[PDB]
């Protein structure tokens, strides 16, 4: 669920889920359509054809329980969806931190009647 | 306060808080149930959203200052509740300009029986 995707991202970035990522680039914040702005903007992107591949599952509600071990996530056991959506997540946190020095203000409330058209996933 | 959040939306986007905004999708308001409609209903989400991170806060009455700064807005400087309560307020106004293109009279009074999944945040 958001929130434990949401203070995934805080542990990960140091910023907070909501003004740093509800609304970055094209896809942060859900959208859907455009070429990704940039690296962050991309991993968003990634994030939505992840969570796109789990039709049996209710991504953005269901909780699942995660650890950091040694300072990395690590994904609880729990239902098929709860692990699959708990990777999702974590692959996009982790991308997040590795694109920090890439994250642009010049993006946040980024017009999304900018982004036109559909990329394959 | 709402009183300064009602007056950026009427800056930014030229309508009144009061009929436009406040029954206006799923979480335009108070209702706040459901998954959002549209991009305006969005910005709402993530506006009551953003007001949830203020908990040692009271964003309906405590007043704050903004200006604007070669025609954007800028939150005075203040006690730390009132510039994080404004910097929810900002965004959701500027939410609400970039999305007055698809703003469409066919949300307003939308019916409680349509706002359906579960989402928290
Ligand atoms: O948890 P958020 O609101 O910061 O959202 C990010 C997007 O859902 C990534 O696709
Ligand atoms: O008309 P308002 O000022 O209540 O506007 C929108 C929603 O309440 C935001 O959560
Ligand atoms: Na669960």
């Amino acid at each position: 669920s958001l929130l434990e995707f949401g203070k995934m991202i805080l542990e990960e970035t140091g910023k907070l889920a909501i003004p740093s990522y509800s609304s970055y680039g094209c896809y942060c914040g859900w959208g859907g359509k455009g070429t990704p702005k940039d690296a962050t903007d991309r991993c968003c992107f990634v994030h939505d054809c992840c969570y796109g591949n789990l039709p049996d599952c209710n991504p953005k509600s269901d909780r699942y329980k995660y650890k950091r071990v040694n300072g990395a996530i690590v994904c609880e056991k729990g239902t098929s969806c709860e692990n699959r959506i708990c990777e999702c997540d974590k692959a996009a946190a982790i991308c997040f931190r590795q694109n920090l020095n890439t994250y642009s203000k010049k993006y946040m409330l980024y017009p999304d009647f900018l982004c036109k058209g559909e990329l394959k996933c």
